[PDB]
């Protein structure tokens, strides 16, 4: 293990500096006897996933907040955590020297980093691209004889995905999402703006667009990459807005329902990629539960939909209970997944703030809220950006957990990276959220899960300036006496037998 | 009397051009004879509140969309419509030649314009100011011996308000809202950023701040202006945010509750201005219903609160039933009032002739009216073509854009979308039920005037023409069409 090398850029906390020869990392995981817990701590004051151990004791010395594990109250199983291999992320990572590239990829994908097991892959260009392109830009090619992957896939994204999977011990799930179709399939003839597929579900335009998904999966399969899932479209609501500035393709909930039932579902099912899952929506949670009611009440669409993908960016427009909670209640057998788990940079702030503790707290706060409202997994957006929050061909109000400074062969791990890691490292695929009861009203955010092997994990976030004395009770083991310091995040792990 | 002079700026529709000698206006209001209906139309294609009259048919057949009036299903009574006399609005208006000033004020405030009966007045400086003054900038002036109105009030706002009221036949209600206190009353000692009043409700800071509201009302009353209402603070949630870029003053809902109960409520009640009403919140409706529960479950605060003031940002959509609807349900005797609205860092701050931005206005007013809201107040009455001035460059759009170099002003689609409501819904109008016979792409709302006559506004946000009928059981069937990208106001006598 190597500790964080801290650097301040004048914001509330520090980044951890990595270069060709040095990056902070963990020892292989190693968990103690019954009656002992492990704690990992990160603080605004500068501690970065520091390990300590202590006792779980028969006697309860604490008189403050008590959180009681309720392992018999069982909720969702976790699919996992990761981020997006955009053109921008791949260009940033590949501009480091190879030893630094390897340390950046280990930070995310190795058991000695934070154990990512999901990668989201754009299908061709988006805002985080240095140019507009699709896989089939030659028009009137309805059989897609001229479908092909450019250098962005074959030179940048695919090689980095192979390297990410080689570093990971955990199986990695790939998720694909398209932003735009070829412009000759669109009503507006442009990559952006208000525009849908020409014609109507069932017709040659809709069949061609469905076939493009299969051509995409074939091309990645020729490069020894298989997908867990695809989404029906990235932010389908964007393509219904006049002047939408970057790559989009508009679907009303009804058009998504009919495109899935008539074209995309049957096309995937008749292909060699019939095991690939399909997620719907891939858009703001305020569109729930309406979008889920329109698509999932039609059995011919429902039979092809494995899950509902939600984006965080505009979460402030509607609370979790009315959107995620109501959707689960109405469709309890369709998983919820956060496919774009990134937060907006307030208009009076720069897109990248090196060392922002606040932006880290926004990530851990949203993951806890999601977990308390049935969500099974998270993909962050860009795995890495440059210090301007690019490259991007339009203009964006977003940060990234890793910021690459090409000119110094160095990369900076943001507080966001450690806030993600407090979940991603310690919540493997198949972990199950369980009860955790607060004894009294409190200012903490907390969640409990049980690993597949039955061991406990609890994450405690303190977004307040005040230290909160805390007891955690495991009925099977006893009492964990601890403190949640102001502006801290803790992950607690223990054996239950 | 005078039609729109259209001008394209290359966007989806036209502005109407006004100058020192010409502005579009209406004839004095008329009412259609019993058995007939009036229709005012505005279209993306360029019609601007064009008047036509049709017959009310005793019979109707067909499977086409029917909207049926439920005159016995009675909802909220309307307070009115208007906008804000900011420093920026007044500076722009007073840079026109006097005759052009007069035609701008008539456009909004005359019976021959769109009949505004609300003006929102900032208490000292906001982002739509060219500097950052309060009325009491002498440090630690707890007795407010150096309280005074600067030229922004005495030379720009007050004279324009007097002129607006002189033009208006309808009584006008003035609404006052502060953005910041003096810096010496604030924890952070700055007009902007994260900061709340120093100390605790009941203390010298909180009593001085409450006495500042009385000094404001005293000074406006010396200038023969009286207020209908004040808000407890503009966007109190803003001053809880670190780096908040312009004038703000942070309150939690608990802090607002306690400031009203201990200081602002009693101070106003013991003053010569006790008839002035107090609105709480004055902020974005996502804070509802929690903010209303915190303040209004405390009877010591509730007894001082007349209403809940809401804001929205029209490029976004928010739930209305869960915020406005649930608030009305908990607190049905406390009116909801929309005190600020406006309109994509990619599009300019001002898009001269944007039909889209017009439809965002009328959609928002219909949404609000369908969820108990009694009034709807635009932001700046007028801005320059850059969307200014604004000392932090927080430029936005306005229904009237002043071109000082040309002694010209442009009435945007927003002005006409607003007018379709403000001109035809007098104070005291009551919203009534209006049931659709089938799912449809139309926004519609029905109200009855104090005198019993009917008004229906219909907006078509789709590109498709929609045939429809309006049924009023007292008179019969109004056969009509909503063209795609149109807004219509219908008027008829019921007896
Ligand atoms: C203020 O705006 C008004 C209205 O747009 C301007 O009045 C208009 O002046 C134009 C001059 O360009 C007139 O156009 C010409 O009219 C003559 C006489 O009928 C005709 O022979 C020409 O073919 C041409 O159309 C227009 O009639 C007139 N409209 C009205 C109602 O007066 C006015 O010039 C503007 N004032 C300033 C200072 O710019
Ligand atoms: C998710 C998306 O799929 C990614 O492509 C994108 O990079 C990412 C982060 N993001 C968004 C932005 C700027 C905001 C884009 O406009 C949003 C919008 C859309 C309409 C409604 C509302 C007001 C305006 C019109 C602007 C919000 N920068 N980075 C995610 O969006
Ligand atoms: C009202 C305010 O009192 C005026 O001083 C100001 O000039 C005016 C214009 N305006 C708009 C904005 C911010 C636009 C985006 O903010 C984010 C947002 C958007 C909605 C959802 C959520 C809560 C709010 C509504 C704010 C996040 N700044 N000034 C008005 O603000
Ligand atoms: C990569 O970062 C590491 C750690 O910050 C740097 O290693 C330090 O190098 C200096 C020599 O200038 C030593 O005195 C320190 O003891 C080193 N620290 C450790 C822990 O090894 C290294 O300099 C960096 N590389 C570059 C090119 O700057
Ligand atoms: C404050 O008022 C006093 C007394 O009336 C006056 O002499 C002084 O000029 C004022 N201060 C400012 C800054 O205007």
């Amino acid at each position: 293990a190597r500790p964080c090398i801290p650097k301040s850029f004048g914001y509330s906390s520090v980044v951890c500096v990595c270069n060709a020869t040095y990056c902070d990392s963990f020892d292989p995981p190693t968990f103690p006897a019954l009656g002992t817990f492990s704690r990992y701590e990160s603080t605004r004051s500068g501690r970065r996933m520091e390990l300590s151990m202590g006792p779980i004791q028969a006697n309860h010395t604490g008189t403050g907040l008590l959180l009681t594990l309720q392992p018999e109250q069982k909720f969702q199983k976790v699919k996992g955590f990761g981020g997006a291999m955009t053109d921008a992320a791949a260009l940033n990572i590949l501009a480091l020297s190879p030893p630094a590239q390897n340390l950046l990829l280990k930070s995310y994908f190795s058991e000695e980093g934070i154990g990512y097991n999901i990668i989201r892959v754009p299908m061709a260009s988006c805002d985080f691209s240095i140019r507009t392109y699709t896989y089939a830009d030659t028009p009137d090619d309805f059989q897609l004889h001229n479908f092909s992957l450019p250098e962005e896939d074959t030179k940048l994204k695919i090689p980095l995905i192979h390297r990410a999977l080689q570093l990971a011990q955990r199986p990695v799930s790939l998720l694909a999402s398209p932003w735009t179709s070829p412009t000759w399939l669109k009503t507006n003839g442009a990559v952006n703006g208000k525009g849908s597929l020409k014609g109507q579900p069932g017709d040659i335009y809709h069949q061609t667009w469905a076939r493009y998904f299969v051509k995409f999966l074939d091309a990645y399969a020729e490069h020894k990459l298989q997908f867990w899932a695809v989404t029906a479209e990235n932010e389908p609501s964007a393509g219904l807005l006049s002047g939408y500035p970057f790559q989009c393709l508009g679907f009303t909930p009804e058009h998504q329902r009919d495109f899935i039932a008539r074209d995309l579902g049957p096309t995937l099912a008749n292909s060699t990629h019939h095991n690939v899952r399909l997620l719907m929506l891939d858009d703001q949670r305020l569109l729930l539960p309406h979008w889920a009611k329109v698509v999932l009440t039609d059995p011919e669409a429902a039979k092809y939909v494995h899950g509902i993908a939600v984006h965080w960016y505009l979460d402030f427009l509607a609370p979790a209970k009315a959107t995620l909670g109501e959707t689960h209640r109405l469709f309890p057998n369709t998983m919820l997944f956060a496919s774009e788990a990134c937060v907006g940079s307030k208009f009076w702030e720069q897109s990248v703030r090196l060392g922002s503790w606040d932006r880290g707290m926004q990530y851990s706060h949203s993951i806890i809220t999601n977990l308390l409202y049935h969500v099974v997994g998270w993909t962050d957006w860009n795995l890495a950006l440059n210090p301007e929050g690019g490259p991007n061909w339009v203009r964006n109000f977003v940060d990234s957990p890793i910021i690459v400074d090409i000119t110094k062969d160095t990369f900076y791990k943001q507080p966001m990276f450690y806030h993600l890691g407090h979940f991603s490292k310690f919540i493997p695929e198949g972990s199950q959220r369980v009860g955790l009861v607060a004894s009294q009203k409190n200012d903490l955010d907390a969640v409990a899960l049980m690993h597949p092997d039955g061991s406990a994990v609890v994450v405690v976030l303190n977004r307040s300036s005040k230290d909160v004395p805390l007891t955690i009770k495991d009925p099977a083991v006893g009492f964990l006496e601890t403190i949640s310091p102001g502006y801290s995040i803790h992950t607690y792990l223990w054996h239950r037998q």
